């Protein structure tokens, strides 16, 4: 296991949830880290990602202004703060990471994947 997700569960529409993703401190700040999500019968949609240093981040259009990705390199933990949650956001959320040489938007850059956490908006 390279990545361990926390957070998830049930949320009311308009509510908030924080996801987190931990990895080893040895190499933590060498990797971009992001979140993808998957609804049954569909593919893995990019949600957000953040560069190794935390200086750059990006988001899929439908979550801009609602979700914020951040990382605490000191604590070896990355976060997705999900605010104003909507039915469209129900999915399994996967933490992913890839070497910092990749641009964060490159799907092909994500080497490691967590097991996923289910988020259901009531």
């Amino acid at each position: 296991v390279q990545l361990q997700e926390s957070g998830g569960g049930l949320v009311q529409p308009g509510g908030s949830l924080r996801l987190s993703c931990a990895a080893s401190g040895r190499t933590f700040s060498s990797y971009n880290m992001g979140w993808f999500r998957q609804a049954p019968g569909k593919g893995r949609e990019f949600v957000a990602s953040i560069t190794s240093s935390g200086d750059k981040s990006d988001y899929t259009d439908s979550v801009k202004g609602r979700f914020t990705i951040s990382r605490d390199n000191a604590k070896n933990t990355m976060y997705l703060q999900m605010n104003n949650l909507k039915p469209e956001d129900t999915a399994t959320y996967y933490c992913a990471r890839g070497l910092g040489i990749y641009i964060i938007r490159a799907r092909g850059g994500y080497d490691h994947w967590q097991q996923g956490t289910q988020v259901t908006v009531s």
